[PDB]
């Protein structure tokens, strides 16, 4: 070996795993033992350097990746991150995650995930676009529309695949789906801004109507969101299209928390889109209407918002991995939350699974809590960036009910699939609700192990 | 010149021209002459080394080929065969006919053929994995999804094109539709597999209809089938869901054939597909239940099933070239067979067709045998094969209902052109049946002949 | 950032920009240090798994990896190494020195370094093969003669280099100077296996020379050597040829030592050759003749050879990384030892380094140890290795002497640009030797950022 220490990664691999292993997928096909030791090692991973000119004229340099991790269901397919975060071990959980994600989506996406530790905050929209034109000047020699499609996550909007497109579309002199994402005009899909956080809460529709057998839906229940980016502010519309409140979101320096019953609406998740376009904290608008109404919001500085909403029904998390902890998962449980599904990729501790899984072994059916992995839940974006790849190879634009239509199915497939695999391989208790995380596992792991079988990956 | 001897393409050859001269063809355009001298040297054709390691790791040398008989109307497409016989004579057979069955069906695919004289016989699936990967390694740089797209022929399963594709995504680095026949996870087409045997089973349906005004259909016919691949397989399996009784199937050992009156059964033909998976012969199952029933089967060995099934109404040879000789013509017609196509490529010798031919001439209507070319009658897997390049292309998959649909309306298209085709220029005495090999060889030369003129390849 | 923990390339940056601070470089060119932060990131990095089988039919899977680190003066140059010890972080530290070597040579060529954690030891030549046949189809896309030129380095050899090479010829349909230290007959160059052993041993001739003001030379020094591969055995052979005794070489396992006065001789180390061409330790031929002669030869398990030679006047780390610690740099000085040069890439820890430095600075002339860095002294290697790229543009052959001399004049100038530099940054107190270590990183850097510059890689 021996390996560089990867805890963002070995965490991903590790809760596969230990799912995997806990079933009776083994018993069934021992042999896909084999099929994991080699899917978990990247087909390909690039790493680059990214010099790039400030506004003064300095020269700044920052790190680039591409890790291309599996491609034996369609080409690499995830997003680009930036954020000063990002290393090789954050980009390899994502990356491992999404191979798996893309499978349960039933379309031809491989799986992928690059980035940069470049940090948007603090720089010009001018210093983003020669960020980006360099970024672009080296990964284009490696990805393309039957290659490699990326696409935005966290710290790259459709800015930034704007300027990317561009640079790409420039030196390879090729207009196609190179990447996801795009503009209205230069081949985006309608739905595509949407399709993350609706996904995520048509995906808990299904776990809402499964577990209380049709009797609640999203109708007067209160939904904590984390994150304030695309994938919450989306979530939360569409929740609050259907009847739910939404309670809380939140960024980096803080939470903005609805102060007793009430919920975010349209008009106020705008003003909030808005500001995070400025690349602005929530905290910069707190000392203006309608946010300094203190009677409707409560800024909390440096926290979470899952122990300061109080009472909820369902909570989705949607900014980063990580972001609940065990202890904050407890609190869920004791404040009557009985849904939670990640928006953000490894949204959840492994204390926070261990904490949810637990509670729905101990307590039948709608009185357990119930957790779905973001590899089905937060698959609607990659679901919709396939439709964008399909409509750019179409070279035609469909309409937005059309992709929304689509959207559904796809969700509704995905949630059935991690239902009944977990039924089948992992069958609970009577009365017990099945496991999402491993029924979910299962199903995205076997399709790709059997397909890398196939192809002689593996033997 | 001086040109090598090459048996099996010449005799391609001369059917073709044979045809197209006893036609008012080349009366109406004596120019496509010249279309037939440039058609018959093929634009391109690659013969490689392929290098492998067996089991007991002693290297193996065999050799590889693709031709690239003619772009005019697409990229070239066709099979590999994998049989100890291959060389580039019977390739250039195949890929010749390739050209015009490709233009029967409509769509826009040129005319290739390719394989290897490896024989996959008495080989595990580990030497079969590392010849794969040795013949591809070298077949990639001439092949793509716009240039060249190979599938399965004889001795070539979706096993291989597993093997073949995972090679070329790993070395050109794109995942696309550079094969087809592949697994229905990674960019496979429901109905391919069924396809060619279904299409042939369609196809003779219709000859039937007009045969006997529609009095008669594959209800309560005998239909003799040889072979027991996949043509042979999903025929017989077609034949069963019309009410018809299978009475024979075959291999290069021998021949399995009903003895009196029944049919193969589905549960049958899927020991038998089972069987072949494992590469074993007819011959290895006949000691057990089901096929021991010496009161069902007769297993004849060294024997073809024409002259041993009594009387049939119905003969779809499905295993190879040259399969049905002059004198199991006559038997055939002795027996009361009174449609003949041809699920294997050239199936029948050029004795046989002169005898159908004849018999066809001499009797009025339904009393005639009526001989339908392979070039019409198993193109239903080929234009299969150019919806799941469309669904590639595409980035989505289509039902079975859909696709079978399509390959419905492609077989009776092609049969309406065969006979229309010949009713114009091959015009028959009244009551007789048109030349539906005349009319198909003048409807897929003449579409070829001027997409050539107009893309200046002769003028 | 954040970055993950490379130590070892950690510690090759701090040696590097700790000389570079102690000098008067940064107040002559502050700007400099604007050109040490970008040379640091490297330009690009692949990493790869390998998929490869075993000799039992069994799947096994290791990391592959090319570091492409800098290429302002040349194509990307420098070894590949097979150990299980491998990842990113060594390979970053080989190839961030191999970029300041590169330089001294004064021909055109960039730094890189590539490899693997397979480990060679217990595998059969067809396992050698496999892997490097796995392992080159995916580095054949980031590699060529104009773009980056791999060669051997610990666990590859010309058996290796052989099997790497054809497959790129398979795949690239070129033949070309893409890798270095080939075969005879298919474009290597003569002298090239002898060059990085030569080379170290003509370096410290030049050392020698201006420590003594010409009154000593190799004639009558005793020698100790570690390793036993290529640069060990080569150098061995030089310093016999020029009357020197070695009195040691080792392995992975324990040191091979004379027992007295004595030398190896130039049969014995053919027969160390052979043994290390079939993969085996000096453990397993001490137990028969010539080595069993234990008045000659002592065999200590588990040991390095530094404190247990007695008294020794030249030492030449020859094996791998981080091989004289600073007790057994003490234990050298004690003996007598008056010139260490690096045979090995960062062979001294930098606990032996600054006791070799501290050394100098107190005591005058002759009286010191003196230090030689490996990217001074074992640069004849990768200058051989430009030659034979040289030859193969030229498609031309060299003689022996040809390459022989102009190997002597490039080390002649290595030091003497080394030594220049120390006098004109750092000079020395009178009397005291110059840093070689401190000249030479200087000499290279300088070279380096200029070119960087001038190319806009910063401003
Ligand atoms: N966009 C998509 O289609 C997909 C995204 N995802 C995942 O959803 C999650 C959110 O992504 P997305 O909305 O697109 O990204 P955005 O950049 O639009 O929003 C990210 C949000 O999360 C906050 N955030 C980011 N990093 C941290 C951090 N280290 N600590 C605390 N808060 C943080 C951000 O706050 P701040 O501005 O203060 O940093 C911001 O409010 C991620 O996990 C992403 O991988 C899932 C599938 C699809
Ligand atoms: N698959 C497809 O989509 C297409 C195939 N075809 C043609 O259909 C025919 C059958 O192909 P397919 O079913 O796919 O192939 P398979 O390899 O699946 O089956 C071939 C069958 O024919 C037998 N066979 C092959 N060679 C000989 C031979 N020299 N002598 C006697 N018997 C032989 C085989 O027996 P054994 O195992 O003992 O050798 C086997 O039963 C061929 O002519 C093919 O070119 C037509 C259009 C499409
Ligand atoms: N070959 C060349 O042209 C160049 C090589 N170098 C450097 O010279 C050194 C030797 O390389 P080279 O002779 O080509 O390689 P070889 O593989 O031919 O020999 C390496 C020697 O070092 C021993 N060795 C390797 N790893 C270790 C280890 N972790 N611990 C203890 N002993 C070890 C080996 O013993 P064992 O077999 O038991 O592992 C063997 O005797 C390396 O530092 C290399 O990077 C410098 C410039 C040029
Ligand atoms: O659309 C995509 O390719 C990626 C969406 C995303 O960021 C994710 O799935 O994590
Ligand atoms: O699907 C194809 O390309 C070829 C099918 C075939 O083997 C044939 O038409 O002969
Ligand atoms: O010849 C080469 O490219 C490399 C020699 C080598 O292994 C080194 O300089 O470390």
């Amino acid at each position: 070996s021996n390996l560089p220490h990867e805890p963002e990664f070995e965490q991903a691999y590790k809760e596969l795993a230990s799912t995997l292993e806990n079933s009776t997928l083994f018993q069934k096909n021992p042999e896909y033992r084999k099929a994991l030791a080699v899917v978990s090692v990247p087909e390909r991973v690039i790493q680059f350097r990214v010099v790039w000119e400030d506004d003064a004229g300095n020269v700044q340099v920052n790190r680039g990746f591409r890790v291309q991790f599996n491609s034996a269901l369609g080409p690499y397919k995830g997003g680009l991150r930036f954020h000063p975060s990002v290393n090789l071990s954050i980009l390899k959980f994502l990356g491992f995650e999404q191979i798996f994600k893309n499978a349960l989506t039933g379309l031809n996406m491989g799986g992928g995930k690059g980035g940069s530790d470049f940090d948007p905050k603090g720089k010009s929209d001018n210093e983003i676009r020669r960020f980006c034109v360099s970024f672009m000047t080296e990964l284009c020699k490696h990805i393309g529309a039957d290659t490699d499609v990326p696409a935005g996550d966290i710290g790259v909007t459709g800015r930034e695949v704007g300027f990317l497109f561009g640079q790409y579309r420039k030196i390879r002199n090729q207009w196609e789906g190179v990447l996801t994402g795009k503009g209205g005009s230069w081949g985006g899909s309608l739905i595509r801004p949407e399709a993350t956080g609706y996904g995520v809460v048509y995906y808990v529709e299904h776990m809402i109507a499964h577990a209380t057998n049709g009797q609640e839906s999203f109708k007067g229940k209160r939904v904590a969101i984390s994150g304030s980016g695309n994938v919450a502010q989306y979530a939360a519309l569409k929740v609050i299209e259907l009847g739910g409140s939404v309670v809380s979101l939140s960024d980096s320096q803080g939470s903005l928390i609805i102060n007793g019953e009430g919920s975010f609406t349209p008009e106020e998740i705008e003003l909030i889109a808005q500001t995070k376009v400025e690349r602005k904290q929530l905290a910069s608008i707190v000392g203006a209407a309608p946010f300094s109404d203190a009677n409707k919001f409560k800024y909390i500085a440096g926290a979470r918002p899952w122990v300061h909403v109080g009472k909820v029904d369902v909570a989705l998390p949607s900014a980063t991995q990580n972001e609940i902890s065990g202890e904050e998962a407890q609190v869920l449980i004791n404040a009557g939350c009985k849904f939670i599904a990640e928006g953000s990729n490894m949204g959840c501790t492994q204390e926070a699974i261990d904490t949810f899984e637990a509670h729905r072994t101990a307590n039948a059916g709608a009185a357990a809590i119930w957790y779905a992995p973001g590899k089905a839940a937060n698959a609607g974006g990659v679901a919709v960036s396939g439709l964008e790849m399909a409509q750019n190879s179409a070279r035609l634009s469909w309409t937005s009910e059309e992709v929304d239509a689509r959207l559904k199915d796809i969700m509704r497939d995905c949630f059935k699939n991690g239902l009944e695999t977990a039924q089948e391989y992992a069958t609970p208790a009577e009365g017990v609700l099945p496991s999402l995380v491993t029924g979910s596992n299962i199903a995205g792991f076997t399709k790709v192990a059997a397909a890398m079988k196939d192809q002689g990956d593996w033997w």
